[PDB]
């Protein structure tokens, strides 16, 4: 039946028109400072590096092993991993999302601009994450590929509205935050697969995280350059995003069966510690430290307000969650269509 | 090393600005006439419907069968199928490509416009094609998934410039043509897999073709509505596309090894009859018949020229190829990295 829809009213082009040049001029900078964070394709890993080799005499035992190993991984973990993969699979959305950003958008799909080249290349690198996880999940035999496939269709057709308002200020702060968010997630699913005694699974999550660490560096560099060129406007963007809260890229998630699928998935991510509310705050605190927002001069009346709010927010959010956490009650066990309606503790 | 790049000079916004409304107003029409050609997600097939069931006691024998069956399929066919799949996999490009089209582009990634909803939904349906083919190819064990994965990365990062110039006139004629092109391809790979005695493979190609037939109907309806609303401009678009020739969506194809990969792939598609130059002309002739271009009144000096040229082109192209075909010499055998450098006849 009917999937979820963005409840917030839609806003387009919140950025002043003239300033687009600030991104048209930074073309040279981008080549020297963002395009370096790209791996040449020949040097890149590919999903096959991490999956059974179908053209190998060892393919059968390889798959048989992957599957033995999988049994020892509990369902809750699978639910999280699946959510992850579904997010990663909705990639066509995210390339489209970067092609709405006013200062950078690829005008033809093959535009030689540094910004477009970065976009096409980043998409290319991300495409690997979906594939690798998909085939791992598929072979594992622990999840319901059909329902997962269905969720993905519902997701791609729903789209996303990250409320970036076509602003590269907001957009690049979003991606900055998101890329770090998945990085923490993946590193935890890595660290947790290690614990469940599956190193080959750890490696999968591991090397995806690698890509995210690199992408995050690229985006945290673009924000750093915007803090120097436009100290006030960047602070205004950074504050604006924090008040709206960062709505995750896969929140319209729907399996034809759970009207609050994303909330439930996120709850399982929480209990296991793949991505907690602490992590959310920790990311923020890191970005304030990374951009040295604590120390900036030349701020307008609203800018100083936009600064202080942002700077005091991490200990605030942490403590907000703190007391919510030490009052949270026992959560119910709920079925997930991703796992044939087997039940995990929320 | 370095992939191929678009040799033609880039052109943006070839459409007059005012007319965008003709696409802003057709929002209602689109809901009644294009959105109907969408399958509800619950009714859609998913790749799992066509692949071994990893959560089934039968998974092992299923895979073992898929693989036995594959051996009987010759390498040349695999090369074509692989090209196909690589094209289909570069999907994020094509969603981006539809979001450059001036009259339809999704402004936020979640815009409630009939045009955006169609875009997100079509992308969602297409995502299934890549997956299904990918996993089939993977399990088969007859192709080199790593090299295929690499090609895909080179492709997504290269992008495409279909020379639609942000015009929905040109763009929707392009997609109209492309969707029919893949339809003929897939139906032939279906019909050919039948012949090599693999019905489960035929079914895969079969049900993908199904999606393409539907998409083609939707797009050939949008052109039909543009032939009625703007008889002259549509003919001008249709002529313009034919003179530039339709550059296929996967032409920048590169495996780090073959500087003319796309030409060689296309040559194998040709020899086998998956997609010949005849087919190209046959599609054209069908579209002239489909849109009744043969019979249109009220055409400008250039429009009548744009009409006649287009109408006489199918027997022209066919005969051009005819004599090229009856003079073509024996083609060399060439290695493909998609098949571990085994060699097929071009
Ligand atoms: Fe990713
Ligand atoms: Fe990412
Ligand atoms: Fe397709
Ligand atoms: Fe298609
Ligand atoms: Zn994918
Ligand atoms: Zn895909």
């Amino acid at each position: 039946f009917m999937p979820p829809r963005e409840v917030h009213v839609q806003v387009t082009h919140s950025m002043p028109p003239q300033k687009i040049e600030i991104f048209k001029s930074l073309d040279n900078w981008a080549e020297e400072n963002i395009l370096v964070h790209l791996k040449p394709v020949e040097k890149c890993w590919q999903p096959q590096d991490f999956l059974p080799d179908p053209a190998s005499d060892g393919f059968d035992e390889q798959v048989r092993e992957l599957r033995e190993r999988a049994k020892e991984i509990p369902d809750d973990y699978f639910v999280v991993l699946v959510g992850d993969m579904i997010t990663e699979e909705a990639l066509p959305t995210y390339q489209t999302m970067l092609n709405t950003l006013d200062g950078v958008r690829d005008e033809t799909g093959a535009s030689p601009t540094s910004w477009a080249i970065w976009t096409r290349a980043w998409t290319a690198e991300e495409n690997r994450h979906g594939d690798l996880l998909n085939k791992y999940l598929y072979l594992s035999g622990r999840v319901d590929m059909r329902q997962i496939e269905k969720t993905i269709q519902y997701l791609i057709g729903s789209g996303m509205d990250p409320r970036t308002e076509n602003s590269p200020y907001l957009g690049f702060i979003y991606t900055s935050f998101q890329e770090r968010a998945t990085f923490i997630s993946h590193g935890n699913t890595a660290r947790q697969a290690k614990e469940h005694g599956d190193i080959k699974l750890a490696q999968i999550c591991g090397t995806i995280a690698a890509d995210e660490k690199r992408h995050e560096t690229a985006y945290t560099k673009i924000v750093e350059k915007l803090f120097e060129i436009d100290p006030d406007g960047t602070v205004l963007a950074f504050a604006d995003m924090m008040r709206k809260k960062i709505s995750m890229p896969a929140h319209l998630m729907y399996d034809g069966r759970d009207d609050n699928l994303f909330d439930h998935f996120s709850a399982v991510a929480q209990r296991l510690g793949v991505y907690t509310a602490k992590d959310y705050a920790d990311i923020l605190e890191f970005l304030v430290g990374r951009w040295k927002v604590d120390k900036l001069t030349g701020l307008s009346a609203e800018g100083q307000k936009a600064q202080d709010y942002v700077c005091r927010l991490p200990p605030r959010i942490r403590r907000l969650e703190e007391r919510a956490q030490g009052r949270a009650k026992e959560a119910p066990t709920m079925p997930f269509s991703w796992i044939f309606d087997r039940q995990v503790k929320l």
